[PDB]
């Protein structure tokens, strides 16, 4: 796939960041050449039409770096895009949700009226590592009575089994690494 | 203009957050509503092609509700989208500026020379679009213009980005 190696071609690894041995990988560089930023848009929007047709009335994206791609995901959908943020961000009710982050906590937040009860969502972020925090996204959405289609990223790290926490939520990413 | 009033419409205020005297202003709704944020992404893109023609090279979002809206009038234009982020979040190199906090950008994100439009969704103080605009100057970049969609004229934001221009889409005190 030509276009996934727009993709794949524009992701940046850098060794020991931010600690001895983690392989840090960034996604800057898509964002930085606007044919990458428009496949990877592209291809998670056909894979998110392809499975899911009509059912998905909005994109969750995460704070900060599913912010840099909810909306464009949503706007080539023709959807609203919904924010799940770092706990202390948003203004009016909200539900917050714990997570374990690193060596320690970490907590998001979501606006109650985000989405009404039967609502169907995609949730998306850069990267799925551990998958702590898609976890908490996903737990936040379902005491919304929301309905979680389906979380995706654009790079996976397979080795930390962050699908597997997911389950039975459907996964899918652009690119996996070890 | 109808499409103004579709982005204005869905700027919500809710007073005394974070704190009692802020009014903060929500863009939340912009997002949620498909056509609320074609419009405030359409609004910045002509402004931005009527006043620098194809003078831009990058758009530069600001962690975090910056990269709501970067990426999008980025693409809008046809233009690449770098980032500037809190400290401590990018690889590589890097380059900070406090201000009354951290931001930050990789000292390999623009080449000396080249032109940048710096876009977040509200100017208040104007201290974190200020930083943005030192670090860029600091790699020698062009800024040509800062952009949102809210400012908030009595805090006097503007006056503080002088003599770069600035551009609003909404104003309230
Ligand atoms: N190796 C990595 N490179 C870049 N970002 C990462 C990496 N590991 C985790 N992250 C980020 O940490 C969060 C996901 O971590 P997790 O909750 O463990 O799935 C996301 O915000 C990712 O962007
Ligand atoms: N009243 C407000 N409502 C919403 N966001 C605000 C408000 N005041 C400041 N901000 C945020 O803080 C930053 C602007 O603050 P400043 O550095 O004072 O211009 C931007 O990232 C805005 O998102």
């Amino acid at each position: 796939d030509s276009e996934l190696q727009l993709v794949e071609q524009r992701i940046r690894s850098f060794p020991d960041f931010p600690t001895p041995g983690v392989v840090f990988r960034d996604i800057s560089p898509v964002l930085k050449d606007p044919a990458s930023f428009r496949a990877a848009i592209g291809l998670l929007a056909r894979h998110l039409k392809a499975t899911h047709g009509g059912r998905i009335d909005y994109i969750a994206g995460l704070d900060s770096r599913g912010f840099l791609f909810g909306p464009s995901l949503a706007q080539e959908l023709g959807l609203g895009c919904v924010l799940i943020r770092k706990r202390g961000k948003l203004p009016g009710p909200t539900l917050w949700a714990s997570y374990s982050l690193e060596y320690g906590k970490a907590e998001l937040e979501i606006q109650k009226d985000a989405l009404e009860p039967g609502q169907r969502v995609v949730v998306v972020d850069d990267l799925l590592a551990t998958g702590g925090t898609m976890n908490a996204a996903c737990e936040l959405l379902g005491r919304l009575q929301a309905e979680v289609l389906e979380c995706v990223s654009l790079v996976e790290l397979t080795s930390l089994k962050g699908r597997e926490k997911l389950a039975p939520v459907p996964f899918f990413s652009l690119l996996q690494y070890e």
